[PDB]
């Protein structure tokens, strides 16, 4: 008398608006907790808003130039921000205020992420590079001669053990946090705008900037999935795995819509309208069914969309 639900598609609706931002955004993400969505923007500020309600929170300043990327540790208390001022910088979210600011880069910071005990950070820059750090010091633990152009993105596996890296060279590489040393390189060679580890721990998922999503097994260095559909040639546009529903993969895109596809199939189920440029950045809720989507500066807000399924 126990069923499965299976459902052939979600049904996310557009719930709130958040406005305050006044140049493109960059990145959206939830809180671990699932309370929070931090915002980054090329405005130079982050600002913070519930979750469920879309709720302004408050705004974290202090970068000097536009922000590219912020994400949070796991305990929720703490965010890492990148930025073009070629620093990141921790902060603690209950004060508002910078804790540590991350120095060694040398051109714009693109992309960062804790790993999931939070004791470290890791980065990827215009410089090439992609750098190691230590968050109770906030000093340089590694240098990784990663890319030879812009680091795309970064992530660490579910164990920290691993970083998978990409890069407008056309690249993808898993590296092994310890030691720095290059485990794998995943190579056409069109430039990667976007990778993470998959929710399993064994696939990459890697956007390419010729309108492309690719699932890898890193390990066998095999496509298992692909989706298109979106538009995608110029900005690095985050991608998700939504895991508390039905399983979808979540992206924006160029024409103006969040893209969702069934995991599996590959077959786009719903299509989001109503942002007025580039949806740049999405996110996934980590319990309930809610999507955040953000978009570049001729809109400058954030979505909230929220599925039964
Ligand atoms: C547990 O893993 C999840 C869960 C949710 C999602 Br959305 C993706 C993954 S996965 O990508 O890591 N594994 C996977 C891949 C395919 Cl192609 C088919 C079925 C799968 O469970």
């Amino acid at each position: 008398t126990q069923s499965k639900p299976t459902p052939v598609k979600p049904n996310y609706a557009l719930k709130f608006t958040l406005a305050g931002h006044t140049k493109a955004v960059s990145s959206v993400k939830f809180s671990p907790n699932g309370e929070w969505l931090a915002s980054s923007s090329a405005d130079k500020l982050i600002k913070i808003w519930g979750a469920y309600d879309g709720k302004f929170e408050k705004t974290i300043s202090g970068h000097k130039l536009g922000i590219s990327d912020v994400a949070w540790s796991s305990d929720s208390n703490l965010l890492v921000s990148a930025s073009d001022d070629k620093t990141l910088k921790i902060w603690d979210v209950s004060s508002g205020k910078c804790l540590k600011t991350l120095k060694g880069h040398s051109n714009y910071v693109f992309c960062c992420n804790f790993n999931p005990q939070s004791n470290l950070i890791v980065s990827g820059s215009f410089d090439e590079s992609v750098r190691i750090w230590d968050v109770k010091t906030g000093k340089c633990l590694k240098t990784l001669p990663a890319h030879s152009d812009p680091v795309s993105a970064v992530h660490f596996n579910r164990d920290g053990s691993l970083i998978v890296s990409s890069s407008y060279d056309g690249l993808c590489r898993i590296w092994d946090t310890a030691s720095g040393q290059c485990l794998k390189t995943l190579i056409d060679n069109p430039p990667v705008s976007f990778v993470k580890f998959s929710p399993n721990g064994k696939y990459i998922l890697a956007a390419t900037l010729d309108n492309t999503l690719k699932l890898w097994d890193y390990s066998k260095g095999k496509c298992l999935k692909t989706y298109t559909g979106h538009k995608n040639e110029k900005y690095c546009i985050f991608a998700n795995f939504s895991v508390t529903g039905g399983k979808w993969i979540v992206s924006g895109s160029e024409d103006n819509l969040v893209y969702i596809w069934n995991l599996q199939t590959k077959e786009i189920v719903q299509k989001l309208q109503g942002h007025t440029d580039v949806v740049i950045s999405t996110a996934c809720h980590p319990t309930e069914n809610i999507i955040a989507s953000a978009a570049l500066e001729n809109d400058k807000t954030i979505k909230l969309w929220k599925s039964d399924c």
